[PDB]
This record gives structure tokens, sequence and C-alpha cells, in this order.
């Protein structure tokens, strides 16, 4: 039985080798089981500095969210999230704008809407717009990851052609598809 929360279901991955690119936070996924887990209902993450992996710096990074942590990280010089689960859109048009540092791939029914394929110092792009077809809880998965110095992560979404944007938190996230009462 997974557990059903108003978020998605994160895990953390630490490392000592440089993180490049997306391939290679993906890599280090697939490499071990999770160095920590926790429940990502709002996923506004950061601003920090001196190393997302180092010290407390995951804790303060998932702010709201660190409570949930199953464990406390040891020290590594990179790090990065994989963040899966559902979130309730209607049908319509969307686009991500994304604040970070380094880089991210977010996906929604399996198809890439916002990526960054690279390190960076902190930067927000605005993303091309997609469609939501069908009304009801998206899949939806998330990357990002800090290959060292400072760390942000604040994806937002808007509904209403980039006039206002969101971030995305128990309102609408679900871990499993069902309906949380959380
Ligand atoms: O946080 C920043 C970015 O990772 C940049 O790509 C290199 O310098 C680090 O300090
Ligand atoms: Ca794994
Ligand atoms: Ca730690
Ligand atoms: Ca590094
Ligand atoms: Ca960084």
């Amino acid at each position: 039985p997974d557990s059903l929360f108003a978020g998605l279901v994160g895990e953390y991955y630490g490392t000592n080798s440089q993180l490049n690119n997306i391939s290679d936070f993906r890599a280090l996924v697939d490499s071990k089981e999770a160095d920590a887990t926790f429940e990502a209902a709002n996923i506004s993450y950061g601003r920090g500095s001196s190393d997302v992996a180092k010290g407390t710096h995951l804790q303060e990074f998932l702010g709201s969210d660190a409570s949930t942590l199953s464990t406390d990280p040891g020290d590594n010089t990179d790090g990065g999230i994989y963040l899966q689960g559902y979130v309730y859109l209607e049908a319509g048009t969307y686009n991500f704008k994304v604040t970070a540092d380094d880089g991210y791939e977010i996906t929604i029914n399996g198809n890439p809407v916002a990526t960054v394929d690279n390190n960076q110092s902190v930067y927000t792009v605005t993303h091309a717009s997609f469609t939501i077809s069908e009304s009801g809880y998206q899949a939806i998965d998330m990357i990002w990851w800090d290959q060292g110095g400072d760390y942000v992560f604040q994806p937002t979404l808007s509904a209403d052609g980039g006039s206002t944007y969101f971030v995305l938190d128990s309102a609408i996230l679900s871990s499993t598809g069902e309906t949380p009462y959380t």
C-alpha cells in the first residue's frame, strides 16, 4: 500500500560524482535506492548556498516538506530530487515558468513540458504551452539537481496564458491519483 497524501512522492539522491545534465541525474536515480524520501506538498524550494547535498542544506531547501524526510542524508558534493505522482488540472492550455539552479525536467502524462538540460546559476525560463485533453488527475514527474554552489527550484504553472502563475501544492497534488482529504 502506497500512502495517500496531497503531494508528490519525493526521492532525494546524493553523489560525489558530477551532475552535468538530466541524463546524469536520471542515471543516479537508476543506480541505487533513494538516500531519503519525503512528501512534496509545496514545490517551492530554496534558495540557498554551499551545496544542497552538504549538511542541513536539503532540509533548508525543502522547508515545509522537510518534516517528512525519512532520514537525514549524509554529505555529498552533488544531489537532486525526483518527484512523481498526480496533479489535478482541468482540460485546457497551460505553461510552466520555472526558476532554478541547476537544471530540471518536468513531464506531464509522460511528455516533457519544461526542460533545462544543463547547469546554471539561478535563471527563470518561461516554457512553451501544452494542452490537457481531459479534466482530472494528470500524471506528473519532476527531476531537479544541484551540481554544487547555490540551489533553488520553483516551478510555477499558468492556466491563463501567462498572466498569473501558481505553485504546485496540496491544493491540487495527489500521491496516488485518489482524492486526498488530509
Ligand atoms: O550554483 C551555481 C551553479 O551551479 C553554476 O552552474 C555554477 O556555480 C554554482 O555556484
Ligand atoms: Ca532508485
Ligand atoms: Ca545531511
Ligand atoms: Ca559537482
Ligand atoms: Ca548549483
